[PDB]
């Protein structure tokens, strides 16, 4: 996937939740601002679940991957009311993005 596509498959996704750009609003889910290492929760400005935080893994590509298609799995408690992004491909695009957002 591509960072450009994933700009616009994020603005779809994610825009209604999160919005990591430059401490964005933090309205329904955080800015995840540098995911590529980071361990679960992390979000002083809009405390988690406590689920997310708990299960205490590291973010990366996989990992994200993973958790984009299968939340609940991951983290059963995980509050975020979603289909889970099925294609691999569209997540491709959403990790190539956070490779430039969520990183540097």
């Amino acid at each position: 996937g591509d960072v450009e596509k994933g700009k616009k498959i994020f603005v779809q996704k994610c825009a209604q939740c999160h919005t990591v750009e430059k401490g964005g609003k933090h309205k329904t889910g955080p800015n995840l601002h540098g995911l590529f290492g980071r361990k679960t929760g992390q979000a002083p400005g809009f405390t988690y679940t406590d689920a997310n935080k708990n299960k205490g893994i590291t973010w990366k590509e996989e990992t994200l991957m993973e958790y984009l298609e299968n939340p609940k799995k991951y983290i059963p408690g995980t509050k975020m009311i979603f289909a889970g992004i099925k294609k691999k491909t569209e997540r491709e695009d959403l990790i190539a993005y956070l490779k430039k957002a969520t990183n540097e």
